[PDB]
């Protein structure tokens, strides 16, 4: 089976917001905000909730931009990540226990300190293209298989 997750990228014309994960799963890597969808909330609800929790930020509209399925070898549940983006945010991002936020110019995205799959699908994000992705990981650094396609409906 699969578990739903969310990922929220605040993409502004000349910069993208990322957070350095301070503890837990994926510590020491920059990434968007997000996490597990809870029982009782929509996916979009959970994306807004984790955005608020990890950065203090609220948004008016999130747009569906991607879906990436992850398999980790030896882990039974696939991770079904729904990727959202927004330009217009509400508030100034602040550090949480989980995330230290920072803006990045679009030409200085810290790919070598991000999840490896980001190098593959982030360009599609920056092109405002919608995508389906699949990545199979051995551990947390090695991509063994992957597929990536642009779609019409996420
Ligand atoms: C491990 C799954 C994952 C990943 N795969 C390697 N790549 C990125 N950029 N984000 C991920 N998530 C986003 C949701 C919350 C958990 C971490």
């Amino acid at each position: 089976a699969s578990r739903l997750y969310t990922l929220v990228l605040v993409l502004q014309p000349q910069r993208v917001l990322l957070g350095m994960k301070k503890r837990g799963f994926g510590a020491g890597r920059w990434n968007g905000f997000g996490g597990k969808v809870q029982e009782g909330e929509t996916i979009e609800d959970g994306a807004r909730r984790e955005l608020q929790e990890e950065s203090g930020l609220t948004v008016d509209a999130l747009h569906k931009v991607g879906q990436i399925v992850f398999e980790f070898v030896g882990e039974p549940e696939l991770m079904d990540v729904h990727v959202f983006c927004t330009d217009s945010i509400q508030g100034t991002p602040v550090e949480s226990d989980e995330m230290r936020p920072c803006w990045f110019q679009l030409d200085q995205i810290p790919f070598k300190d991000m999840w490896p799959d980001d190098s593959y699908w982030f360009p599609l994000l920056l092109q405002k293209k919608k995508f389906h992705g699949y990545f199979k990981f051995q551990g947390q650094d090695t991509i063994l298989d992957y597929t990536l396609r642009e779609v019409d409906t996420v």
